[PDB]
């Protein structure tokens, strides 16, 4: 809305601010039992969220869900396999994927 550009440093900010905020991402367990993907925090914090739920996942075999990397943000995941990141903020928000991802792909709920 400001009349403002690049100087602004606002997503770059919000990024680092939401690492201290709410939590860093340490850890991820896909976990076959409950056919969940288990987002291990740096509070010990177990976001829980399916395959099927996620933009990252939607149709992505266990196996790949075994080879997994942090976000080059810090913040969430990114499956370097998939070539795919969950957004550590957007689980927070509900926002499992791209708003297009979510009108153009909607979850059965």
């Amino acid at each position: 809305m400001e009349v403002s550009a690049n100087e602004l440093e606002a997503a770059s900010s919000r990024m680092e601010m939401l690492q201290r905020e709410y939590s860093t991402l340490r850890s991820v367990q896909y976990r076959s039992e409950e056919g969940v993907i288990v987002f291990i925090l740096a509070n010990d914090r177990e976001l829980k969220f399916r395959p099927d739920d996620l933009q990252a996942t939607y149709g992505a075999t266990p196996e790949q869900l075994r080879e997994i990397e942090i976000s080059p943000s810090g913040l969430g995941v990114y499956f370097e396999t998939l070539e795919e990141d969950v957004s550590l903020i957007g689980l927070l928000e509900g926002r499992r994927g791209s708003a297009k991802w979510m009108a153009e792909h909607p979850l059965a709920s």
